[PDB]
């Protein structure tokens, strides 16, 4: 019993983070086989930076790499989109099996905060529908990189910046940006958000498989009716797709996800009237329904 | 800036979890140096069990532990409290610098949960005030540990048991267990519950420390008067030394601890109308002024 928001064990990743330091600019960098990735910004002093110019001007040597009490010799160094790569001389022996993806927006992953190469802590957070996380980052964690485990750990998010609203920004490990973002300093705000419906679903599922069953009743809506008072709401659409995917969630409570919707339509239009469901008091989007069965089974 | 319930990097007690199976029990175990610690429960089958009886009549051959794909050999095995000690044949390479501590309520600590040896995933939990904690264990979690990391690891708690209201309750690693409650079944229920104040102050001064100000006030209370307040919302009384410890961060912040008290009176007295704190839509009490210090800093 419980239901907490849990992130991946984080020892495969801690084994991969190291220092990349470019003049006076210190961040993090992922090292994988023989090959370093962190932010291309490391290279930067930048209201509009040229960074094809800014790395012709660097050497091999501009490069410092530390991995623990280790210096590791940079021997190439190359740029993809937002990413440099910095080939070492030495393959990383601690290397896990391991991918890059890209999530789609609603997807979670756990994030491993580091600062000068070194891992300060792990929480779990959402890729939102606008493209940031509201993550956890300080001054130096750039580089810090988020992931999934399945042996397999699947990198799918390196931290860049911070957008003025205290969120966050960032690439896939290919270096393309999630949402609209550049790495400079220009106006950029994060679009209008939207809360990810299908998860606030299937925590609702956590909360019955919990015993949480005052918000239930006996009525069911369509799934068009329902997606009208998603709107209305501000929550994303809820697609056959989302249905089709809750079905194990569904089978093993025996609420149809259409009965459910229903339960979420009633705590939209009427609130909690000052219950709680798994100790919270508003409704939560940031577990996925892999998540929960993941955790409750 | 974000806050976010953080917990420690798991990696050095991922190489410390084991499988430890004495007939038809399976549970986790802590392999530090040569011995590996689990419960004692794991021997066995127990309204009323004598543990002293049960062990007499196993041999060291009864006890198969497994780090990973590889089987240690058990020579010897002791009992020390609630605890089961098996003496195995290799000392563990990956033991990190560690000790065991035992923890007062309000302090907080990672969880690794774990399922045959093998590591699920990590959150952040407090002990309560009644000994329980609220974490998230399903059958076959017994022997995962709890930890805080100073490159020490301290470990503080070893899973036991689950309470009929769905809380958890476990030992230190020297098998004492925290609260009044005995490795059997019977009746024992979790004792009432507080909130613990010195937290939730905490947890408010880094709402400031992030931008929320919206509860501030003008007011300030004496300790007395707020202690008062406290009784009558079931919270925790708050004493000199909670003061004292909130110093750093009420300098951080130019609040005096005890104006922050008169904004804790307020918003117990008349809730929140409408709005949130770091997202949260009730009042936190998990994290304690050293969590806000090392994640705001
Ligand atoms: C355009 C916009 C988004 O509106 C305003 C911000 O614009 C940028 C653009 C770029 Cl390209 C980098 C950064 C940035 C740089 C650094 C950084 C600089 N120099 C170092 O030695 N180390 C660092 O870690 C840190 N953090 C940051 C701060 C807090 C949380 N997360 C990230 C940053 O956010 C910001
Ligand atoms: C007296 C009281 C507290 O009121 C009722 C419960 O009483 C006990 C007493 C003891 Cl001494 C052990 C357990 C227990 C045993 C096991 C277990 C048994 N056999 C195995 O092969 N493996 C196991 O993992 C598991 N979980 C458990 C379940 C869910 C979450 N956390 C722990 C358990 O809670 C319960």
């Amino acid at each position: 019993s419980g239901f907490r928001k849990m992130a991946f064990p984080s020892g495969k990743v801690e084994g991969c983070m190291v220092q990349v330091t470019c003049g006076t600019t210190t961040l993090n960098g992922l090292w994988l086989d023989d090959v370093v990735y962190c932010p291309r910004h490391v290279i930067c002093t930048m209201l509009n930076p040229n960074y094809e110019d800014l790395l012709i001007r660097k050497s091999n040597h501009n490069f410092l790499v530390q991995a623990g009490n280790v210096q590791l010799r940079v021997i190439g160094h190359s740029m993809q989109n937002c990413v440099l790569k910095l080939k070492v001389d030495t393959a990383n022996p601690k290397t896990p099996k391991y991918k890059f993806v890209r999530i789609q927006p609603g997807q979670t992953f756990s994030v491993l905060a580091c600062y000068n190469g070194s891992p300060s802590g792990v929480y779990q957070c959402a890729m939102r529908p606008n493209f940031t996380i509201k993550g956890s980052f300080l001054n130096g964690s750039c580089g810090s990189v988020g992931f999934n485990i399945d042996d397999c750990v699947s990198f799918c998010y390196m931290h860049h910046m911070e957008l003025p609203t205290g969120v966050h920004a960032g690439t896939d490990l290919e270096g393309n940006f999630y949402g609209p973002f550049v790495d400079r300093q220009t106006a950029q705000a994060a679009g209008t958000d939207t809360t990810i419906t299908v998860n606030v679903l299937a925590w609702l599922y956590a909360a019955v498989i919990n015993g949480d069953r005052w918000f239930l009743n006996r009525f069911t809506t369509t799934l068009n009716d329902f997606n009208l008072v998603a709107m209305k709401y501000n929550y994303e659409p809820l697609t056959q797709d989302h249905v089709d995917i809750l079905g194990p969630l569904s089978a093993q409570t025996g609420i149809a996800v259409l009965d459910m919707c229903a339960s979420l339509k009633e705590l939209l239009q009427n609130g909690m009237n000052g219950r709680t469901i798994l100790g919270s008091a508003l409704l939560e989007d940031e577990f996925t329904p892999f998540d929960v069965v993941r955790q409750c089974s």
